């Protein structure tokens, strides 16, 4: 049959409260984005123009996570994007790349950066290789590829050297990929397929897109991820690359639009406290306890 | 798998009508609170400080039902609303207590409280069961546990000294749990799986959270509940703590969870807002009973124990 | 557990085509509603306050099928009702009792009523398995009795003289049980369940509320049942009781304790001749001449909430 | 639990086609797709026998971007045949044209003016007429015959038989059917084509996925699901060459889109169709290259060069709502 089984998403699911030890202040929420790079918190800002540029990667890192900046600028500007945040503090920094696009790893590289995303549409493709091959060859650096959503595309990424492998395809808030193409995997059921292949290699998942709540950051972590990247929650916050607009009652952000949401502060420090909570209700003391210990129930829209 | 089956809520689930000889005025609504208390209705009026104080519980107590009293006030006031409940008759009351606060449990037991509602977020947690035996081995009080969903939770509350399982995590107008956190399981598997450990050692099940109408109390008692446990209906209600408003054409009265950031005053776990006044809460109170009577004519059930032994119900599409 | 299965709705199924030799022009629907009272089409009109008065049963009766008077007047009245249309060319008519309303049936049966209703909300009981023996023992008429939804329930009645099945718990739209009680069994499923043992002693199901449109009769009828009783779909005509009434250029009447308006839906003939023109098509797809091939040649498939 | 329950229906919306390795592009894909036994096709697209839709300039447009265009049946015989000439002196182009039972006068017409294929045509295509119209047709001419519409192993297994050259399949999906309402018929489109294919496949017929494509990604679905070819209706109603009159009203200008079985269209049974306005989608040809593009993008997906290919690699996933 051509059906391989009923997909889950984020809303169809709840996670099953086991029983506990840990105060939601005693969890540690540290783990690791690749290999050889690791965070104090499992969130990572977009690769996004309406998300993430200096401002938001410094925001991000100050507060125990990493932005990575988005690839939708010339080279000579994404590499200053990534020194101004080298500048202040010394942080953790993460950088996107496209196809073929070679030299923009090696400038971004030289420039300090810790990590490489290796972005696309579909990850599990020849050229998507090619550059993951040709980029181990020639630098030393930990590369994240993506977007893939299946057991052989994580199988494949990992041998040809994959420092962690990004999951998802149609999750993504502004989605055109599900209705125009009517391709992808619901999250849950792609994190679960990829994790069945990552953690026999101890190569980190990165949970890419649909996260509207608190809530889904746990759900992806108790379901085999090691980090979620988040756009949409961060785009009109104070930190995103955006200018302030007026439109009656209400502050918008343009470029596209989006509400205003403040402080990215303040916006993450929920996202953390629910996770906390998240991992005291499923008594885990962090999140390689989760993985072990987790369970879900299948839930009705209603 | 991961994937430990398909929890079904209130509004997914029809309960199958019985043949029937009881008329809806002819039914027993006799249930058991505690190991050792009973009431003459199964309603119990929710520990939160928009719902439950003085009045509440004595008009609860009257009507058969039981109030217990919201621990978001000092020892001194919670003790206080305790004995002004017990100044007027041989009124029934309950008290609601954190982890650890084993002198306001002393206080509770000494001012003639009938049970204390050990009460939690997470049930199923090393305070909790540490605060239940402090209370079980030092003090003679019947104590309600809560808040649990699963069957391993229900049966190491009851093995350390339960007398009565509160269940519910997740569900409640209020609750915002399975958005925050992304945890829960939905009220009617809660109870089915709570109920079939809990039965086994005769300890009731107090269904807490997720109704909204008359056939809800109805559905939650006939899948194995001793009693349920409602707040956003009596919200409302003369009763209620907080005084009325005015807005417009009608009046208003405050309803908002405990792990609400008003109450607070953790990250946010409840929502916050008005509800419409509801008017007298006896008034509110007769139409769940009657409901719940109706119901119980449906199943041909004379008694909550017989409604138990007959009861079944159908999946229903959204 | 107690689950005792999925309850399908009529919105969560899709009747399946077959081989058809058959025109919807040319399909036959005469139908039983009882053991021995017939109809040309598979229509009955609610017996509610607001549906069925002589007027309507007169209009249902010159189009092959029959109204139920609703019992909600007194007995004068209601015997009064059956006349007027029992007078209009020898039409049949039904009328609805209570428990324990042995003389109203009995004045109804004088009258020369054709079936007698016997209307509960929950017809498993003691007093309406009584109420049914102590009529066929005082009189001599076919008894509809309802409403039921389980297997069990249906065959006690049959067995206690019933010569009808009437089935509906929850679906009707004016109806709150599923949510004052929250009790029902979805009405698909329903029927399904009754005509497992009613179909083996030749005893009709008449498919009672949740009829929204004419699709909705043709489910009814293949998963078992002989004929539908209709009520909102019928509230707003001409020939229903209540007063037309003009609010901001459009015309109303009353629909049900006071239980809201509908829209005037104009001449009955026109809503009636969609329907039975909606249930040819279907029987058209499904490739039955008659309701007794409906049901031998049936195939549903179920239907994602989208 | 049944009994005459055969099993849970899924239409596009319930699933998602699931991303295979890939060394394809989406421009390097071939679209060429089998329309019949004996005709082909450049892109698997069809536009809908609908007197709202698809005449003369629709079907010139249709062949030009390599698909094709069915002239509908309602109009008069000599009218119909005019418009399957006006599309013939606009270059050798493919042109089908749409018939209903018994019309046979009518199919010998359009033969002579040069028809490519029959549409035998019916709300129920699984009837004892349309297989008598089936025989007299391949009996006594020279023409590809495409039959439909049906949903069921034993409808398409009697047509093919009964010398169908291609199947069309969809009672239930379509903007404007109300089939589901007014007599509580059909098969979800995912299923249908699912069941119709599984024995389609076994004699090299065509599949025509017909209605219920809203957008481009369905297409994909259709197809990967074991369809040959995809008929539109609805994204083609208010386009620059289809049929209808151009209208303002407000700011947006405005064109009428009718199902056959509406009241307005059987004016010039009881009505299983409705009629409404539609907002004008401008030049078609732009339309069509979104489609295109959309297709290609999803074969690019599952790594397929082919549709052949992709029936070959494809699998979906169920989804909630
Ligand atoms: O305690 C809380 C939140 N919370 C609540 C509730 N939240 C849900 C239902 S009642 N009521 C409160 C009153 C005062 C301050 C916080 C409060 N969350 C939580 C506790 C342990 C664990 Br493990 C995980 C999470
Ligand atoms: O023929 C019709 C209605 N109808 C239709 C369609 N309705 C649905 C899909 S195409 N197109 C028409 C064009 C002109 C006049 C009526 C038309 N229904 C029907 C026919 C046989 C059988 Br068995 C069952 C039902
Ligand atoms: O336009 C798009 N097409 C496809 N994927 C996108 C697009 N925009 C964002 N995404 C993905 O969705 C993620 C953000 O998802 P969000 O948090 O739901 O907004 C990004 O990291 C991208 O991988
Ligand atoms: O703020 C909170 N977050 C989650 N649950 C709460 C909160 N406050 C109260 N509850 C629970 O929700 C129940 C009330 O549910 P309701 O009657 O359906 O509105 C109470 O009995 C509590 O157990
Ligand atoms: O007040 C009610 N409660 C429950 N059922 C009702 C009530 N009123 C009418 N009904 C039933 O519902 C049917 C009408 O349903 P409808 O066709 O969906 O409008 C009638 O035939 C009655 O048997
Ligand atoms: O009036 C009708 N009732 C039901 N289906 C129709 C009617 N008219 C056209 N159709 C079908 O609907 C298809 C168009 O589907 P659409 O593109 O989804 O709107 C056509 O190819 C016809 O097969």
């Amino acid at each position: 049959t051509k059906n391989i089984g009923k997909g889950l998403t984020f809303e169809d699911i709840l996670l099953v409260p086991n029983y506990s030890e840990v105060l939601p202040r005693e969890v540690s929420l540290e783990t690791k984005l690749t290999k050889n790079v690791s965070l104090k918190i499992p969130l990572i800002s977009s690769a996004m123009d309406t998300v993430t540029e200096h401002l938001m990667a410094v925001g991000m890192a100050r507060l125990g996570g990493i932005g990575i900046i988005h690839k939708n600028m010339d080279m000579e500007s994404q590499v200053n994007e990534v020194l101004k945040v080298k500048n202040s503090g010394g942080l953790r920094v993460g950088a996107a790349i496209g196809v073929n696009e070679i030299e923009r790893a090696k400038l971004l590289v030289e420039a300090g950066v810790d990590v490489i995303v290796l972005d696309s549409a579909h990850g599990h493709s020849l050229n998507i290789i090619r550059t993951l091959k040709e980029i181990k060859s020639k630098m030393n650096i930990d590369v994240i590829v993506g977007n893939v959503v299946t057991e052989e595309a994580t199988k494949e990424l990992i041998e040809n050297g994959a420092d962690g492998i990004k999951v998802g395809i149609g999750p993504g808030s502004i989605c055109t990929t599900r209705i125009v193409a009517g391709v992808g995997v619901p999250q849950i059921t792609a994190i679960e397929k990829c994790s069945s292949v990552a953690s026999k290699f101890g190569i980190p998942i990165i949970a890419d897109g649909g996260i509207r709540y608190s809530g889904d950051i746990g759900k992806a972590l108790a379901v085999g991820a090691s980090s979620v990247m988040i756009g949409s929650i961060l785009a009109g916050t104070e930190e995103s690359p955006g200018e302030k607009e007026l439109i009656g009652d209400t502050v918008y952000k343009y470029y596209g639009r989006v509400k205003y949401k403040g402080e990215m502060e303040g916006v993450v420090y929920q996202l953390v406290g629910g996770l906390r909570s998240c991992m005291g209700y499923l008594g885990s003391a962090s999140i390689e306890e989760l993985w072990k210990k987790s369970s879900y129930v299948e839930i009705t829209t209603s």
